[PDB]
């Protein structure tokens, strides 16, 4: 059973981190996405200088991460055809301390490091999936559009926690809320 959610441009999931803050020196994020749109927020967590932002930005997969001492921005461009071709594309983001790697469809990979010395991502805000109350204003966001398309199997995990966000949205949770205009 996969857990697939459809977004139409005015919707998002919102997982409440206030009582179980993210405090992570190494993370992984996986999902698959399907869309016809060039721009859209896939996922975000964090405020101020600690954040992770994942989005399609003019057809490329865009990831911006900051651990509090300066952001890294990774773009993955398509090679043959397009990511917004309404076929499923798998995303994987792996971070160990400051080392960041994102791969799309296994093969297409951009790797780098967040700036300077900070290794810890802190977030007691919300984990957003598919959009947010005001996407343009999210730290590190290159887009203002919520997602319009499908997202499945969204998982954030570190050594302490595993957040099966797509499963939680589908199955229900006290900390999980679905918003639609
Ligand atoms: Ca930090």
């Amino acid at each position: 059973e996969e857990y697939i959610a459809t977004f139409k441009g005015s919707e998002y999931f919102c997982y409440d981190l206030s009582q179980n803050p993210i405090q992570s020196s190494s993370d992984e994020i996986t999902l698959s996405f399907k869309t016809l749109q060039r721009n859209g927020l896939m996922l975000h967590t964090g405020k101020s200088a600690d954040y992770v932002n994942l989005a399609l930005k003019n057809g490329a997969v865009s990831l911006v991460i900051n651990l509090g001492s300066g952001a890294f921005e990774a773009l993955v461009e398509p090679v043959n055809g397009k990511f917004n071709d309404n076929a499923w594309h798998d995303v994987k983001v792996t971070r160990n301390l400051r080392q960041v790697t994102i791969s799309v469809d296994g093969i297409l990979t951009t790797t780098g490091y967040t700036q300077e010395d900070y290794t810890m991502l802190g977030s007691d805000d919300f984990f957003y999936v598919g959009g947010s109350p005001s996407t343009a204003d999210l730290p590190g966001s290159p887009v203002s559009n919520n997602f319009m398309g499908c997202l499945k199997e969204v998982v954030y995990k570190n050594n302490d926690v595993r957040l099966e966000l797509s499963r939680l949205a589908k199955q229900g949770d006290p900390k999980m809320k679905i918003h639609g205009v």
